[PDB]
């Protein structure tokens, strides 16, 4: 029999400048547990990496460089873009393997933004807190971990897929056949759970034939919401900025928008705060700010550094990831997401975003 | 052979207290013509019905009411909630058969916007210039009149699809089956135009499976638009209020910010003013006013009676009609809209847009 939830339980950093307090397990602790508990390899991936810039972050980096040293084969992948600190990383630690990432050669926009560690195909870890000492000590974040094998290995091959594209001679981010004749495997999907929970995937040119689309399961999400829609992320700003041209892309800010006026659902929101420059970002704002007194919708808004992803949909199913609801996300960045429906996972899920919502650093949007 | 442009030349309301003036074909001469020339019958369809509220409009009134005394058949179709005037109508002419339309039994949400006239299968007017005395003396409206008996014909093909909802005993507003029954042929569409003109109906319950709905073939010529977007429209809010709830559909409302932004297009929106109580609109205008400053958008607004529903793209292609650009006319709402390719014609469309867009009644959007 397979247990419910997929031993899954709620990983999240809580700095001690902020008010969040919760008995969940902590970010710094569950890097440890993978870290002691490894007998075969460690699997990290994220943006930018860059251990050293809290104290937390580079007990952790130390934690990996004893471990590095024991026989342990430790791969952290990368985007080609925090290449700054390469340099730093390989002198502290020659036995780890750096490895440099550009998902999209062709156009040079998708970005590695794969979050999540792996660890002897038994345990792994999953969110937003990138490789980073900011996002295990002074930036909120919050992942999942579970000690499950057979959901750890699923995300195993989430990163063979994302490690054969490394700039380094032929592979699948130089030639177009080694790229096609990549293994490109997914065990579990939204058509097949394991133990109410599965992962999607991006973008749309790594999928594959059996993966699904993060975009195609979010909308599909969204599109059929009863009661409640619940959101934590960054921002839901329709249009975003690719190098100097901006990019509209509502789908997401549209399936939403659809639910509270059509479908009369109780949305709460709760993005960063904006620039005032950004007149993309003041129009999106007033446009909300008439909303929320015409239907049942509420926006908070927030000023610390929170790395938070978090997706609730009518106390039955919750998603999790380290990308933000936009465009220049959901269609060019790759990523793997946390999808459940276990209840007694979406409950200690509704658990959190209720304690963000009525939080301090949580203001109510003022126009 | 046939002619380019099916013989069609532009028909608009030029009211005295307004400052538009131009060489064409007015609405009041427009339907002189068509009675004079008529010779078998008159088939007129609009929303209201209402001729003696202005002094153009009784004398049209008058000359359809000599035309039914002849012997000419006059059938005038009117959605069934702009039966106020039935008893006055009948009253006056007795010999006109005068017809309530309800397209929609099934929801009661579709209303009959058919706008246009009909006569001997060889003339025919089509735009928004609704069987109203002000439509026809004190509104401004927009208009196509052609003498070309096949293009009056497929129009005459829209009339029996109308007629057939009647209500009255068992017909295609009360059976199902005989709704069924009902020929739904169309000669022309955007995959066999005539003279570079081609009709669009709506709504899609009512297409069969020849006609081509309206809502798909103006979407298609919005994402396919390069250089140019003139719209000279009631409004563009993609929120609509059906009954005492709103209505969300910015399909419009996002194909066209999808070429301002990702494509460039050097848009040009002509709206009419919008209710400062109302939050949807406000912030719809609130939306517009920053992109207008951050993309080539402009945007003016206009205080006088307008019927005028123009859409001009990329001066290649034109798109009248007498429905409004939301959710509740492209989707429930029936009507016919004026399709044409001609570059003479457009040409002729794009002066009047010119004129429209620095008129005096059309100040800048202040917010």
């Amino acid at each position: 029999s397979v247990p419910a939830g997929a031993k899954c339980r709620l990983v999240e950093t809580l700095p001690e400048n902020m008010d969040f307090r919760s008995d969940h397990l902590t970010t710094f602790e569950c890097f440890n547990e993978i870290i002691t508990l490894a007998k075969k390899y460690i699997y990290i991936a994220s943006f930018c990496c860059n251990p050293l810039s809290t104290t937390r972050g580079a007990l952790i980096f130390d934690k990996l460089k004893e471990a590095s040293e024991k026989g342990i084969k430790i791969i952290v992948l990368l985007d080609e873009r925090g290449k700054r600190n390469l340099g730093e990383l390989q002198s502290h630690c020659p036995d780890i393997n750096f490895i440099t990432v550009n998902i999209d050669k062709k156009n040079n926009v998708g970005l590695l933004l794969g979050c999540f560690w792996v660890s002897d195909d038994e345990r792994c870890y999953v969110g937003n807190a990138s490789f980073t000492g900011g996002s295990i000590h002074t930036i909120k974040t919050l992942g999942v971990y579970s000690d499950y094998p057979p959901l750890a290995t699923d995300l195993r091959r989430r990163f063979d897929t994302f490690k054969a594209f490394n700039s380094a001679k032929n592979s699948a981010a130089n030639l177009a056949s080694a790229a096609a004749a990549l293994p490109v495997s997914t065990a579990y999907h939204i058509k097949n759970p394991i133990g109410g929970v599965f992962f999607t995937d991006s973008p749309e040119h790594l999928l594959g034939y059996s993966r699904d689309l993060d975009t195609d399961v979010v909308i599909d999400k969204l599109k059929s919401a009863k009661t409640s829609i619940d959101i934590e992320h960054l921002a839901i700003v329709p249009t975003t900025r690719v190098d100097g041209n901006s990019y509209y892309w509502p789908d997401i800010y549209n399936s939403i928008i659809e639910a509270a006026i059509n479908r009369g659902v109780k949305i709460r929101l709760l993005v960063c705060n904006w620039d005032k420059n950004d007149v993309y970002s003041m129009a999106t704002a007033r446009s909300l700010d008439a909303l929320c007194v015409q239907n049942d919708l509420s926006v908070k808004v927030f000023t610390i550094q929170n790395n938070t992803k978090l997706l609730i949909v009518d106390d039955e199913y919750v998603h999790i990831t380290s990308a933000n609801f936009d465009g220049t996300h959901y269609q060019n960045h790759g990523f793997v997401s946390f999808n459940s429906i276990d209840k007694q996972l979406v409950s200690e899920a509704k658990k959190i975003f209720e304690r963000d919502w009525v939080s301090s650093h949580s203001k109510s949007l003022k126009i």
